[PDB]
């Protein structure tokens, strides 16, 4: 079974709510007990400088 944190990929791959190059995030991560892909999306909440960061799409 799988738990929070986990992911798919190359060891060494970036993870959940992290920065990243090309905006391309790791494969798959397991997000509410479902394995979903990532993206390196842009927003901000009521934050002053706002970051980019993996997040699921």
């Amino acid at each position: 079974s799988a738990k929070d944190g986990d992911v798919e990929g190359p060891a060494g791959c970036k993870k959940y709510d992290v920065e990243c190059d090309s905006g391309e995030c790791c494969q798959k991560q397991y997000l509410w007990y479902k394995w979903r892909p990532l993206d390196c999306r842009c927003l901000k909440s009521g934050f002053f400088s706002s970051k980019c960061v993996c997040r699921d799409v």
